[PDB]
DNA sequence: ATGAGACGGGGACT
DNA sequence: TAGTCCCGTCTC
């Protein structure tokens, strides 16, 4: 309902006011350096300039700006406008996503950047309802944060940064994934962006989220906006000797509820922990077959995964599924290895130990082996089949696990 | 037809 | 050391 009491509110405009202009101040004299803010504070082309935000929240989804910023800058110079992203392959996508993860990601911004393209004259949509509507892998975080920054449109943004902080600053302790809940971070976020500079203070309140307000120990006496957190002004009451007046029990006869305040987390009771439930064991085996080659030797044999699933379309070694009573087995990878390079002397086949591999929802174990050939295989290459020098494996559209089984294999090679 | 699960990998910190 | 948290979009 509309009835949540002016504790998380900001019902004092004179508190908005002074939120937007200490947390502008904050960035202004400590924003950091990154590529996108470079490329975007000098294009005055509003396609060019979105294409360049575009880019950088679409990989900033789920990951750390410190592992973005090298992936932005190769992308940007292979692909410096709408036009050259439209006309790459996906597969030349995937070689520049290797290693950064949820890799649809980059499948849908190659999509988007074709259909601005080839549909829409070049032009990117305007506002973060049409950014949304009409860009795949655009959600409305993403959505908002290119129309603000990009377009100076006034419109907020939660991200996990911001619903940190924002869950601080007016106390909200409940499941912060519930609609509810939800909700009314976007609400305070639209209430709260400064209409004159939306862009910088969507990015300052994300950075704040990132560098002081932090998820573990905060640097609260570092906070720009501390006199007007309930979290901070709470714990600074401790042993009090402001709080929430409809936080009762609606109920006056029941056992009195405790408050589930842990006076040792501090500011950090809020927001609520998500609570983690491990990944499923999956078990697999995998083999880097190896053939001398020529100059540059030796080659590797890479296969084509399915374009659905986890880690669609990526290339990897040959690996069968296995359950885990048979995980140790050799009868499924052998038949396939047979697929790809006819019959084969199975007495070859090395064990060379085991690599786990953490997916956010599985956990999968592969054991690793090699099979070593003296030469080609008998039969033409068949079709789907790579056999890579190890230059063309290590920039190739593979997954870190097929990267760890790599340097397994190149380890136990004499 | 909505909401939990699918979907990668690593940085920071204990 | 080994473990833990957490940095959005879409669907099946
Ligand atoms: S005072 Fe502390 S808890 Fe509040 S917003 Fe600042 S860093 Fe976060
Ligand atoms: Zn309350």
């Amino acid at each position: 309902q509309a009835s949540v009491s002016p504790y998380h509110l900001f019902s004092d405009v004179a508190d908005v006011t002074a939120f937007r202009s200490n947390l502008l101040s904050w960035y202004d004299q400590e924003k950091r350096d990154l590529p996108w803010r470079n490329l975007a504070k000098e294009e005055a082309n509003s396609d060019r300039r979105a294409y360049a935000v575009w880019v950088s929240e679409v990989m900033l989804q789920q990951t750390q700006v410190a592992t973005v910023i090298d992936y932005y800058t190769r992308w940007m110079q292979k692909w410096p406008k709408l036009q050259d992203l439209a006309s790459a392959s996906l597969e030349e996508v995937n070689q520049l996503w290797s290693g950064l993860g949820y890799y649809s990601r980059g499948r849908r911004l190659q999509e988007g950047a074709r259909k601005v393209v080839e549909e829409l004259g070049g032009h990117m949509p305007r506002t973060a309802e049409t950014l949304q509507q009409l860009l795949p892998g655009v959600g409305r975080y993403t959505a908002g944060a290119i129309a603000s920054i990009a377009f100076d449109q006034v419109t907020g943004v939660v991200d996990g940064n911001v619903l940190r902080v924002l869950c601080r600053v007016r106390a909200i302790g409940a499941d912060p994934t519930s609609t509810l809940v939800s909700h009314h971070l976007w609400n305070l976020a639209q209430q709260l962006v400064d209409p004159a500079r939306p862009g910088d203070f969507n990015q300052a309140a994300m950075e704040l989220g990132a560098t002081v307000c932090t998820p573990q120990r905060p640097l609260c006496s570092h906070c720009p906006v501390q006199s007007l957190c309930r979290a901070y002004q709470r714990v600074q009451r401790g042993q009090l000797s402001e709080e929430c007046a409809l936080n009762t029990r609606q109920c006056q006869l029941c056992l009195t509820s405790s408050s589930p305040w842990d006076p040792s987390m501090g500011v950090a009771n809020f927001p609520r922990k998500a609570s983690r439930r491990p990944p499923r064991e999956e078990y697999s085996a995998t083999c880097v077959v190896e053939q001398p080659g020529a100059i540059g030797g030796p080659l590797v044999l890479l296969v084509q995964r399915p374009d659905s699933g986890l880690l669609a379309g990526l290339w990897e070694f040959p690996s069968v599924t296995l359950e885990p009573s048979e995980q140790h087995q050799h009868k499924a990878l052998l038949q396939e290895l047979q697929r790809w390079c006819g019959p084969l002397p199975a007495i070859r086949l090395q064990h060379l130990g085991e690599v786990i591999h953490i997916f956010s929802h599985i956990k999968l174990t592969y054991q690793v082996y090699s099979l070593a050939l003296d030469q080609a295989p008998a039969s033409t290459a068949p079709p789907g089949a790579r056999w890579l020098t190890w230059e063309e494996f290590c920039n190739a559209a593979v997954s870190t696990a097929m990267k760890k089984v790599f340097r397994m294999y190149e380890d136990h090679r004499q």
